[PDB]
């Protein structure tokens, strides 16, 4: 048992693989939490690799289904004054964007549902709103997007500005794990619909910033973060101030000379942190890189954290796949149960 | 090079890449026969990189354009009864198959003219019986079909044999340059587009073999080789005996590269480019086979397709760098 989650989840074949006469390779077993593998290569279909996780989601898995068995749990922490980070992790076109912020697909004006293929970002603000509004806590929202590129913070709510110009971020006098990323812009979130507007803008300039920069979104790390201040009343329960916080992380692809020697580099720190996070191993490597340094408030002071490891089915990516399981098996191991 | 010519054919957006918003980030120029990659985001930047080839096809390019400029002259050279050899190199989803084979409209044919999207294969197949029936010259036509797998030759066209039986290699005793592929396959056509019919049979076998033995085709070489033997008579003129040979081999994704049979083929070719004393073609199956072409008088093709969108970036780079390598050409000046 863990405050750590590392859970997996395998998205349907796509056009190319279909047309390269790729192969089934992937197996998901929900119930016995497996994805098992096959791996051989000329004249060898008996070898298949199996790894366990705290879940298995497959490749009919629901965007909501996600939603409720990783997020929900998080959010309660949340709510009740914890900060807490959830990751997407994997190889570039695996799902790690559709997971995380989810799609809003062609049909026109949004009633207050849910859109069937709104991911975690938009689902979790809809969810703050409704839940504070229905018990009638007194409650402020505010959010922040930043990017890592090349080792370098780029916010992308910042309206003006806007240009290139680096964000600074140094540790801040106060109890140790806090950093303070000055500039920073924080949107004051007024409505649960207002979410929508705010990704566009953020979208809209992480474009400009792939074009005149290649900052490239499948190289580079997206840190969504929503911070909520409640204060609760009830006639003879005494009052109670809360302050909440959760990060929502896209990581870069985890397939020019050092951009990718940096990000493998980043990837890497962070395996070592949350392994070690796992096993009590006194002293995490935070401190050796930008993305666990920024997030070490959330990390460090107890709370729950989770890795949605992404993965492609088909047998053109044998490769990639293994090393996102492999990648997910370090992190947080746990055997193999018996009867295959 | 002189008789080795290296082109580029860039294929246009997919579904994926415009979901994606990808960017362009490739430009072809078939005036001066350039390719420039962006590497940098055009307001800092390392600037471009660009690369000359004999002949540059852009994202527009037809099926059509591609054989008259590529296969025309070396099909002349064939039925002059020379061993000639063409190659499709690139990233898997690129274009390699689309340009040896082809596709066909899913509806209306029109016997007669040939499908917009026929590709190298087929074209060439109906231009040979167009051509020798035309100038009243006694032939026939033969073909065989053959993948290579982790090192391993299987026969696509042996209509009996299990899935896992491979080929056996000899040297050919009438000619080191030769070699016998004993047991291989040799259909006879008797009639144009009877070739349709053939590479259904063939791609059928492929799909056994992916099956029952893992040899994904996206990650084996497949050689298609066409033989003609010619027998033309002129009154108050000369009787020539000739026999052409045309290889037409769709290679492995180039992403492979990190077995090596596609670095011993890049080196081949360099060699044969830049005359250096020895042409490593014993270090590879593939090169063996088709030592036979690419020595002697002959004239040899390097198509390497490519993707232009910045999702494809690395592996569009490797590509243009392993074509530039084997057969360097200086760029022009940026004038
Ligand atoms: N679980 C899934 N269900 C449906 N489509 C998915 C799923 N995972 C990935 N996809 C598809 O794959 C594409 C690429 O993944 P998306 O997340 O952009 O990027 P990345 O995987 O690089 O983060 C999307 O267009 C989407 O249709
Ligand atoms: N130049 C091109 N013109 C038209 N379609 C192309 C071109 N290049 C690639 N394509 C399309 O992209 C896909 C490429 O796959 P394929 O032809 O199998 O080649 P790759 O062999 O190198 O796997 C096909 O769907 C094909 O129709
Ligand atoms: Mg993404
Ligand atoms: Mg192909």
């Amino acid at each position: 048992g863990k405050n750590i989650q590392v859970v997996v989840r395998c998205r349907p074949f796509n056009l190319a693989e279909r047309k390269a006469s790729a192969h089934s390779i992937v197996e998901c077993d929900p119930v016995r939490k497996e994805v098992s593998v096959r791996t051989g290569g000329l004249a060898d279909k008996s070898s298949r690799k199996t790894y366990t996780f705290d879940m298995v989601f497959g490749a009919s898995t629901k965007q909501i289904d996600v939603y409720r068995s990783v997020v929900c749990p998080i959010l309660d922490e949340v709510i009740m004054g914890y900060n807490c980070t959830i990751f997407a992790y994997g190889q570039t076109g695996t799902g790690k964007t559709f997971t995380m912020e989810g799609e809003r697909s062609p049909n026109e004006e949004y009633t207050w549902e849910e859109d069937p293929l709104a991911g975690i970002i938009p689902r979790t603000l809809h969810q703050i709103f409704e839940k504070l509004t229905d018990n009638g806590t007194e409650f402020s929202v505010k959010v922040s997007l930043l990017e890592i590129y090349n080792e370098e913070l780029f916010d992308l709510l910042n309206p003006s500005s806007d240009v290139s110009e680096r964000l600074q971020m140094f540790d801040d006098p106060r109890n140790k794990r806090g950093v303070i990323i000055k500039g920073l812009e924080e949107i004051t979130v007024h409505n649960k619909d207002e979410v929508y507007q705010i990704l566009e803008k953020g979208a809209a300039k992480r474009t400009t910033a792939a074009t005149l920069m290649n900052a490239y979104s499948s190289r580079s790390h997206s840190v969504f973060s929503v911070t909520i201040h409640m204060k609760e009343t009830t006639i003879d329960g005494e009052e109670l101030v809360k302050i909440g916080k959760l990060n929502l992380v896209d990581l870069a692809g985890s397939e020019r000379a050092r951009e990718a020697g940096n990000i493998n580099q980043s990837l890497l720190t962070l395996g070592r942190v949350i392994t070690a996070l796992v096993e009590r191993t006194p002293h995490v490597p935070y401190r050796e890189s930008k993305l666990t340094r920024i997030l070490q408030d959330s990390l460090g002071g107890r709370t729950r954290t989770s890795i949605i490891a992404t993965i492609s089915p088909a047998s053109l990516n044998l490769e990639e796949t293994l090393s996102t399981l492999e990648y997910a098996h370090r992190a947080k191991n746990i055997l193999n149960k018996p009867e295959v």
